[PDB]
């Protein structure tokens, strides 16, 4: 399992945001367009209470991500999975997650990097490749932005 | 553009291998186990003449290629590709390759880390990844070499 960052300060996630890389632990995840967890993140929408909510293309997809004792951790049930972790942060260009199932983390493991704008970003790559170094990944799929959006 | 080895020792790339990692420029290319570069190498069959015969599964597939002035690059009429490459090999552990349509590799480029036994070799998978890095890829999959087999 992936570390969640230290100090997230979710309400600077807000906005919109581009799928920019995508990789999961089995291949089915992610091997199609309409493969489960095939999804492009199109905006993060933090609410009062410390809970996120994640709007999402497929078709639109509304994810509510409710808070843990780790203010990085949150609880979902959607997508075959029930936990996402932000993994890293600046808040104004990339941001890193992953989504698990917490009993089956093998057979469910999936991670992005999003992007702020629809461009290329070599370095949030960069990061997103350290982050998955040591998770157990068969799929990596990298996005033009402009496509989906 | 890969550049291919120099002084490859063709005949020793005889006999067995397994596909543990193929990676490509174009996510369809490689997306569904019926892309049409999900193709998995089982045999190398060099033949007297300096030519390159490949047996692949995906449903049984044969390919030759066939030599040029340069001993690391093949040509080849299948799978929409013309040319096959040699990126590296020690022969007795490792190889990797790629295919590409010499005439638009940015829809075709399609490259492979063969490995000799059905185990997953993480440094065949480093030096794919390295040889992959300047690359234009946007897909890239692990196996465990067991399951095709």
């Amino acid at each position: 399992i992936p570390q969640t960052m230290q100090d997230l300060d979710l309400q600077e996630v807000a906005g919109t945001w581009y799928s920019l890389a995508m990789a999961a632990s089995d291949i089915s995840l992610l091997d199609s367009e309409s493969a489960p967890l095939r999804v492009y993140v199109e905006e993060l929408k933090p609410t009062p209470e410390g809970d996120l909510e994640i709007l999402l293309q497929k078709a639109q997809k509304k994810i509510i991500a409710e808070k843990t004792e780790s203010p990085a951790e949150f609880k979902i049930d959607a997508l075959d999975e029930n936990k996402v972790l932000v993994l890293d942060t600046d808040y104004k260009n990339y941001l890193l997650f992953c989504m698990e199932n917490a009993a089956t983390p093998g057979q469910s493991l999936a991670c992005q990097a999003l992007v702020r704008t629809q461009m290329v970003d070599d370095e949030a790559l960069e990061k997103f490749d350290k982050a998955l170094q040591p998770l157990p990944m068969h799929i990596r799929l990298s996005f033009n932005p402009t496509r989906m959006a």
